């Protein structure tokens, strides 16, 4: 299948080169897997999620996106338009406030209750977890996100915001999931992405257009935004049949683009997450 005038992320995880803008992925589309978005809630409701998503689990007097943030991540993950897995099914755990902040121990809440939750939906083709979030080191945070890897989730994290090394942020620094550094449209390292060894991969982060809400859309950047191109495509894989949720950040690793990012520090990973669809 091909979208044209996607936004430039979804076309370079399809393409071995930057500068294009129809992205390629087979009609498959993520369908039959589930991906969760552990964030500030997802507004469900707007067109472009098509009746894919729902909210599970709130840790705040709604479970609505006050803030918009998660509404992006997860547009980026499975929204009609500007989603990597077109058909997946979509989760929300609002663990974040609409400010976007939240308490580590509802953030730890939140992980485990995506790894019993799991067993209470219809995922045949896997289960994803997106992660656009993070502070300050805490061993109780990675113990969190291992746990739920662990439980058969595809954990996929963001590297941080601090043009520093993740190794001091957490749930980046656990090395048992993936841990997802940016990228912009020229393929730099996006200005403000974090670095080091336990980056496993990057994804496009710089000016990526999704959904927001009030039925919206608009382009913001972050790891954030990379994360949830990175757990769109483990589900997309994972319903092709190509790896599981245990196999999938070595999986995208193996496949990525190679040395083809610049301005990346001398001992981290220079992968750019793609598909490998050939159509």
């Amino acid at each position: 299948a091909a979208q044209t005038n996607a936004p430039w992320g979804l076309a370079r995880i399809s393409s071995t080169s930057p500068g294009t803008s129809t992205y390629y992925y087979d009609e498959s589309a993520g369908q039959g897997s589930c991906v969760y978005v552990i964030d500030t809630g997802i507004e469900a409701s707007h067109p472009e999620f098509e009746g894919r998503a729902q909210m599970v689990k709130t840790y705040y007097y709604s479970s609505r996106d006050g803030n918009g943030h998660g509404t992006h991540c997860a547009g980026t993950v499975g929204s009609r338009t500007y989603g990597v897995a077109k058909k997946t099914q979509l989760f929300g755990v609002k663990v974040l406030d609409d400010n976007g902040s939240g308490q580590y121990s509802t953030i730890i809440a939140g992980m485990d209750f995506v790894a019993s939750d799991k067993n209470n939906r219809n995922c045949p083709k896997g289960v994803v977890a997106s992660l656009s979030l993070g502070g300050g080191y805490s061993s109780s945070v990675n113990s969190a996100a291992a746990r739920l890897q662990s439980s058969g989730v595809m954990v996929a994290v963001a590297a941080g915001n601090n043009n520093a090394d993740a190794r001091n942020y957490s749930p980046a620094s656990e090395p048992s999931v993936c841990t997802v550094g940016a990228s912009d449209r020229y393929d730099r390292r996006s200005s403000f992405s974090n670095y080091g060894s336990v980056l496993d991969i990057f994804g496009p982060g710089t000016d990526i257009l999704s959904t927001w809400i009030g039925g919206s859309t608009r382009s913001i950047s972050g790891t954030s935004m990379a994360t949830p191109h990175v757990a769109g495509l483990a589900a997309y894989l994972m319903t092709l049949g190509k790896t599981t949720a245990a196999s999938a950040c070595r999986y995208i690793a193996d496949t990525a683009n190679k040395g083809d990012l610049s301005n990346i520090p001398f001992g981290t990973v220079n992968l750019l997450a793609y598909n490998n669809y050939q159509a």
